[PDB]
């Protein structure tokens, strides 16, 4: 439920010099009760539907938990991809409801959320600040990266 | 809300030479009400429809924060990229609002907001004078490059 925003720095270059680069993120309040009560994280891509994007298909991502000691104390690489759909459904979709899409209210786009652990920060003792995000791609195309720490256990 | 115009001088070629360059700011008062209150600042690209820019997608924006004694206090890498629209909902969205577009009301293009920092100039003691601005492409086309150091929290 608490939203974070993150800019995801696409690597100095349209070629792939290495990969996109994160890690902003400071809610101590939230990491404390994230670890006294269970929480876990999910990030949640919006990209979308550009030709460069359709074309890529099923990309990784990956992230880590560096503690206050700056101790990597979890790294989980996860699989994503978008939801696909044939052609003639996109116009289809976009013949039905194209004055929604005129008047700029959906957005032609997709929220992609991909879950990247279940519990809480590994211990009380030094709890998890920074996230080291990065996706295993570089025709990916995308307008915000943004993680949700939800109050799930 | 107090709007900032600068000149991004375009590498004095088509081909990249080495980027677009940038850097003209003085609002000394703007900037000790910026420090004093906590204030941000965003960025804001006003690009066409070009088909040359329709092919760009994703690029990096860059900007720096040199002080009254000129040294670097802040440097932010932005990711930014065009609200991707299909070439179906562009020829619906060009029938439907043709009149506007012939009366040159809407101008076929896109501002693109880049939120660049979220806080102040670091310091009471020397507050940031330019902004060094760079576009990590040249394959870009815009009309004007205006910053806004928004009176925001």
């Amino acid at each position: 439920r608490p939203v974070h925003m993150q800019f995801k720095t696409c690597l100095e270059t349209s070629t792939p010099c290495t990969f996109p680069h994160a890690h902003v993120s400071l809610t101590k309040k939230q990491q404390l009760l994230m670890v006294g009560q269970a929480y876990k994280v999910i990030v949640n891509i919006d990209m979308p539907e550009s030709p460069q994007n359709l074309e890529l298909g099923m990309f990784m991502v990956c992230a880590e938990m560096r503690d206050y000691d700056s101790m990597l104390r979890g790294h989980s690489c996860r699989s994503a991809m978008m939801r696909y759909r044939s052609p003639l459904i996109r116009m289809i979709s976009t013949w039905v409801l194209s004055p929604l899409y005129v008047l700029g209210w959906k957005e032609e786009f997709q929220q992609v959320p991909v879950e990247i652990f279940s519990r809480y920060l590994e211990e009380r003792q030094h709890p998890i600040t920074d996230v080291y995000v990065e996706i295993q791609s570089q025709k990916i195309q995308f307008y915000t990266v943004t993680l949700h720490i939800v109050a799930d256990f």
